[PDB]
């Protein structure tokens, strides 16, 4: 069990490959069934780099609800490439997942989330928005961000990774809630998170490992 979840912890990927979508891997999403209510009548899970384990973190995040999903592989130039799901159905209150390794570890955690630093992520996001609308003739923006990567916000949840990014968000024209995650992640098979506690067990729920950013 705990042997799953180290090997898909979702830091410290060794072969950071975020260029060229269309030299990328393929997913396949497995529909799961027991994931019960969620807020969002949409979502698009953000894969933001060619790593095995970040591409099944991915397509398991999409399972979830897949009915409602899309899943989009977004490289460093800003091209994409919808992987699965349909586009032209995002409707009402949207989620991003966003998901990559977190590297690059600081005083306040990781720094990089899939090569990029927290105002390169909110640039490359915000041009992505404009370019999907634009190419799939949607108009929606999201209401929440999830960053599905281990350790992007300071133990004490009130510095890094996920702070700068709600920051830089906003100062490039997209205000969003945002959670993130001081522990170390892993996406299970029906697409629910995980995270290590204090002890070192991975566990579920733990609401002392995530940090909910608003804009109260
Ligand atoms: O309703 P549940 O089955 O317990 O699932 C929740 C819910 O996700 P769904 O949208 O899939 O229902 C949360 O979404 P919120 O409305 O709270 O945002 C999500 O939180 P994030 O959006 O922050 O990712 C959370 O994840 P976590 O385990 O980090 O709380 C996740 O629970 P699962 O991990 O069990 O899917
Ligand atoms: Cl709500």
């Amino acid at each position: 069990e705990n042997l799953y979840f180290q090997s898909n912890a979702l830091a410290d990927g060794k072969i950071l490959h975020n260029q060229n979508v269309n030299s990328w891997g393929p997913i396949t999403v497995t529909p799961t069934t027991d994931g019960g209510e969620t807020r969002f009548d949409g979502q698009i899970i953000v894969q933001m780099e060619n790593d095995p384990v970040v591409a099944k973190a991915a397509a398991n995040l999409a399972g979830k609800h897949a009915e409602s999903s899309v899943v989009v592989q977004l490289d460093s130039d800003g091209n994409y490439r919808v992987v699965y799901g349909d586009p032209s159905k995002l409707d009402g209150k949207l989620r991003w997942q966003l998901v990559g390794h977190g590297r690059d570890h600081s005083e306040t955690n990781n720094t990089r989330l899939s090569g990029y630093s927290a105002d390169e992520l909110a640039v490359k996001l915000a041009k992505f928005q404009q370019s999907f609308n634009q190419a799939e003739n949607i108009n929606n923006k999201p209401d929440h961000i999830s960053i599905v990567g281990s350790s992007l916000v300071s133990d004490d949840k009130q510095k890094g990774f996920g702070h700068q990014f709600i920051n830089a968000m906003d100062a490039n024209g997209l205000r969003v809630d945002v959670s993130v995650r001081s522990s170390e992640l892993a996406v299970d098979e029906a697409g629910r998170k995980h995270t290590k506690d204090a002890n070192g067990d991975w566990v579920q729920k733990a609401e002392n490992n995530k940090v909910s950013l608003s804009w109260d």
